[PDB]
């Protein structure tokens, strides 16, 4: 896994990113790795915020599934014609897989002008492939075509990073990884259970904080809370800086600002009945430099999305094969003399199964 570390690249808010390959002869792409979609996605024309794009009539290895895929989000959209082509990762294992691929023809805030990747690793599971479950997303090939084992890891650094995929490497973090189970296999869904700013238990049901779903995702920069967990937790955020005053735009997302601040405590199910742990982050984590900085904490109507935010403190295990989620402290995590980020446990946690949306 050596050859592994440091294979993530990217810019800050703009995603991180790993060398793939796709098409005979190689053709080398930049790709954003996101485990929060499904579907593997590249700039296949010429668009003027591009560096490089697939050139489907320059692989032979390239084969039509004759089906075009339009896959709107909030805002903005990509659509793209669907075929399958031979896929490497160069800083990855040595193995080949015949993936499927949207070759991206037309799109709207979707790439980013300035960014260096031109093309989406959907990492998540089928149920959330667009156009439908099908369509075998790349890591069920790379796993079904080879011996490479059913896991990958992330440490994302606050940019650079490493992908280790088929494995963990144990120089990437300190202490014990402790594991969250998958909920369900379609985002990478865990259940929070309980939430301190600074050790203060914010006393909400826990259903609150899993309204509608909480998901780990690494192509979302912010931590995001159901609108009601973000009040309270705002609220409290708020309480315990109040040695300085801050407008209430900043807050809400609205306007930047240029030990006061509390670290963020979540509680997740632990694999064991009536059993938790906590991952803690910092301010660090959570204002980020824009010295200007942006509250990177925002409301959601989708549920928890625990994303870079999050992810930068930790180095995060998405063990498929045991359907959990480890989490360990980063060797790499932004930190001061004070305070560093955490994962701390046992804990005893009673109901935690009543913390689930259905
Ligand atoms: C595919 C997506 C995404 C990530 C990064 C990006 F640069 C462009 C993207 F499209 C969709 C984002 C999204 C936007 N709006 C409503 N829902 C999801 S969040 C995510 N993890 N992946």
């Amino acid at each position: 896994f050596v050859e592994m570390v440091d294979n993530l690249r990217g810019k800050s808010g703009q995603g991180y990113y790993v060398e793939m390959t796709v098409g005979s002869p190689p053709q080398t792409l930049n790709i954003l790795v996101d485990t929060g979609s499904s579907n593997f996605a590249v700039g296949a024309a010429p668009h003027p915020f591009l560096h490089r794009y697939y050139q489907r009539q320059l692989s032979s290895t390239y084969r039509d599934l004759r089906k075009g895929v339009y896959v709107p989000y909030t805002q903005g959209k990509w659509e793209g014609e669907l075929g399958t082509d031979l896929v490497s990762i160069p800083h990855g294992p040595n193995v080949t897989v015949r993936a499927n691929i949207a070759a991206i023809t037309e799109s709207d805030k979707f790439f980013i002008n300035g960014s260096n990747w031109e093309g989406i690793l959907g990492l998540a599971y089928a149920e959330i492939a667009r156009p439908d479950d099908s369509l075998e997303p790349f890591f069920d090939s790379l796993v079904k075509q080879t011996h490479v084992p059913n896991l990958f890891s992330l440490q994302l650094c606050g940019v650079g990073g490493s992908m280790i995929i088929g494995g963990i490497d144990h120089s990437l973090y300190t202490g014990s990884l402790w594991y969250t189970p998958i909920r369900r296999e379609w985002y990478y869904e865990v259940i929070i259970v309980r939430v301190e700013i600074n050790g203060q238990d914010l006393k909400m049901d826990c259903k609150e904080y899993n309204y509608d779903k909480s998901i780990v995702d690494s192509g979302t920069t912010n931590l995001r809370l159901p609108k009601k967990v973000f009040e309270a937790a705002v609220k409290s955020i708020k309480a315990a800086s109040s040695t300085e005053k801050f407008p209430d735009g900043f807050w809400l997302g609205e306007q930047l600002v240029c030990n006061i601040f509390p670290v963020i405590s979540l509680y997740l199910m632990g694999e064991v009945t009536n059993q938790s742990f906590r991952i803690t982050i910092l301010p660090q984590q959570y204002l980020r430099p824009v010295d200007c900085y942006k509250f990177a904490i925002s409301q959601s109507s989708t549920g928890t999305v625990m994303g870079a935010v999050i992810m930068e403190g930790f180095y995060v295990v998405f063990d498929r094969a045991r359907k959990r989620i480890g989490f360990a402290v980063s060797a790499c995590h932004v930190h001061d003399e004070f305070r560093t980020a955490a994962v701390e446990g046992p804990f005893v946690t009673l109901d935690m199964e009543d913390c689930g949306y259905n």
